[PDB]
C-alpha cells in the first residue's frame, strides 16, 4: 500500500503500493514471490536476486523469519545453476526458471496446471507457472461453504489434487511430491491461519477469505482484516504443520490415487541434478495478474 496510508500499521510500517507486471516482467510459480515483486519487496521486474533481500522482504512484510526460507533458498540456487548451466552466486537470473518441472517446482499444486497436463502429444507442454483459477477452484471445491478450514481438510485438498493430477497428465508424467507440497501446506498455515482465534499455535485455521485474496490477486489481504503474523514465524510451526497435515485422518478416499499417497513424507532435502541431465523448456507465458477486477495501489 501507499506508504502513507498506514494499512499496515502498525504491524509493516514501510510498505509500498501494488503494481502490476508487464509482458517483459519475470514471474515466479510462487503466490509469496509473486506478491513481494508487484510491490517492489524484491526487484519489480523479477531479475538478479540477492538471498538477503528475499531474506528481509519475507521477514518485514510477510512475518516469515529465515528459518522458514532456509532450505527453499537453497534449492532455488540450485536450480538455477541447473537450468543456466552456471553457479548464480548471489544473484537469482529471475523468478521465471524456478518454474523448471520436475525439481523444485512439482506436479499436482493447488492452484497451477501441470506440465504435461492434458496435451494430446508427449512433446506438447503447458503453462505450469501462472495461477489458473479452474485448478484452484478444484482445490476451493473440497472445502465449499466453509470460512475456515483445519490439517484435515487440508490433507483431502491435497488428495484431490493427487487424483487429478495422476489422471489427467500425459502417461507417465506425473511424479508424487509430497515433502515438498507439505511443507507448501505448512507455509499456508503459517501465513493465512487465523490468529484471532484462542488456540491458533495448537490447532491453527484456515481462513478461506485470506487464501483466495492472496492466490488470486497476488497481494496481501488487509482488507480483509490479515496482517503479518507477530512474532515471525519459525521454521518449527511449518514442519509440524506439514506433520499434521500428512497424520490427518481421511474420511474420504478419492479414486486414481498414486501408491503410497495416504500416509506420512519423508522431511524435504535439498535437491541434486545429474550433469548428464538437460533441462525442459520453460513455459514462455507472459506474467498472469487480477483482472477481474484489476487491482488499484493500495489492493
Ligand atoms: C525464497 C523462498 C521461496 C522460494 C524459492 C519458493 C519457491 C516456490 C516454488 C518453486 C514453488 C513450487 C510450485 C509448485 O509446483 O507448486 C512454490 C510454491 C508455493 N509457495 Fe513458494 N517459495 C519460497 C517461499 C515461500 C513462502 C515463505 C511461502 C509462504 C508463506 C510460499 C508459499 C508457496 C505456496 C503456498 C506454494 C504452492 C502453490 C500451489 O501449489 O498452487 N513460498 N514456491
Ligand atoms: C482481489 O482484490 C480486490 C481488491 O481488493 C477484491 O475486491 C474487493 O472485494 C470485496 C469483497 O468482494 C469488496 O467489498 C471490495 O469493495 C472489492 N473491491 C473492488 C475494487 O472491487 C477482490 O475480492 C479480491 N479477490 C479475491 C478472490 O479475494
Ligand atoms: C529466465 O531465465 C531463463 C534461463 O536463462 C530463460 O530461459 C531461457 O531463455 C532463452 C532465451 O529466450 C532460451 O534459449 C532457453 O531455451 C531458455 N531456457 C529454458 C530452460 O527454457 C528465460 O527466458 C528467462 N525468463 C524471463 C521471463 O526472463
Ligand atoms: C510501527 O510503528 C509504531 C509506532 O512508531 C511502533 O510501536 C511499532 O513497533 C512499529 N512497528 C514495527 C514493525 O516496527
Ligand atoms: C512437511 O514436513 C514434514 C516434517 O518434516 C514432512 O514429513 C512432510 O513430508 C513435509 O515435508
Ligand atoms: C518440524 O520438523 C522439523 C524437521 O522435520 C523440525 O526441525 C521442527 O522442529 C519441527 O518439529
Ligand atoms: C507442531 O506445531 C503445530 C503448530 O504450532 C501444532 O499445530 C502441532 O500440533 C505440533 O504441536
Ligand atoms: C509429525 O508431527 C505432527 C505434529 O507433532 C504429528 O501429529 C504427526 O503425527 C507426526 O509425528
Ligand atoms: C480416521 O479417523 C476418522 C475420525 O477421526 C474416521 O472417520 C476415518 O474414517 C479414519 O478412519
Ligand atoms: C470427512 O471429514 C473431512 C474433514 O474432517 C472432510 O474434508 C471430508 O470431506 C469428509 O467429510
Ligand atoms: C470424498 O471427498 C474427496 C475430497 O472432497 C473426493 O476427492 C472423493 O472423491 C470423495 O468424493
Ligand atoms: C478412504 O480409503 C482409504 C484407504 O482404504 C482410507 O485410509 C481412508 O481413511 C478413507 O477411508
Ligand atoms: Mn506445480
Amino acid at each position: 500500500q501507499e506508504p502513507g496510508s498506514g494499512i499496515g500499521y502498525p504491524y509493516d510500517n514501510n510498505t509500498l503500493p501494488y503494481v502490476a507486471p508487464g509482458p517483459t516482467d519475470s514471474r515466479a510459480p510462487c503466490p509469496a514471490l509473486n506478491a513481494l515483486a508487484n510491490h517492489g519487496y524484491i526487484p519489480h521486474d523479477g531479475r538478479a536476486i540477492s538471498r538477503e533481500t528475499l531474506q528481509n522482504a519475507f521477514l518485514n512484510h510477510m512475518g516469515i523469519a529465515n528459518s522458514v526460507i532456509e532450505l527453499a533458498l537453497t534449492n532455488a540456487f540450485v536450480v538455477c545453476e541447473y537450468v543456466t548451466g552456471s553457479d548464480c552466486g548471489d544473484s537469482l537470473v529471475n523468478l521465471t526458471l524456478l518454474a523448471e518441472p520436475h525439481a523444485f517446482e512439482h506436479d499436482h499444486s493447488f492452484s497451477r496446471k501441470d506440465y504435461k497436463q492434458g496435451v494430446a502429444n508427449s512433446n506438447d507442454f503447458i503453462d505450469n507457472r501462472n495461477f489458473d483459477a479452474e485448478t484452484f477452484q478444484t482445490s476451493l471445491d473440497v472445502v465449499a461453504g466453509k470460512t475456515h478450514f483445519d490439517y484435515a481438510d487440508m490433507n483431502e485438498i491435497r488428495l484431490q489434487r493427487e487424483s487429478l493430477s495422476n489422471e489427467l497428465d500425459f502417461p507417465g508424467w506425473f511424479t508424487e511430491s509430497k515433502p515438498i507440497q507439505n511443507v507448501e501446506s505448512g507455509f499456508i498455515f503459517a501465513l493465512v491461519s487465523d490468529f484471532n482465534l484462542p488456540d491458533n499455535d495448537e490447532n491453527p485455521l484456515v481462513r478461506i477469505d485470506w487464501w483466495k485474496y492472496w492466490f488470486t490477486n497476488e497481494s496481501f489481504p488487509y482488507h480483509l482484516g490479515w496482517h503479518p503474523p507477530s512474532p515471525a514465524r519459525e521454521i518449527e510451526f511449518v514442519t509440524s504443520a506439514s506433520s499434521a497435515v500428512l497424520a490427518a485422518s481421511v474420511t474420504s478416499t478419492p479414486s486414481s490415487l498414486p501408491s503410497g499417497a495416504i500416509g506420512p513424507g519423508a522431511e524435504a532435502v535439498p535437491l541434486s541434478f545429474a550433469s548428464t541431465m538437460t533441462p525442459f523448456l520453460l513455459a514462455t507465458n507472459a506474467p498472469y495478474y487480477a483482472q477481474d477486477p484489476t487491482l488499484g495501489p493500495n489492493d
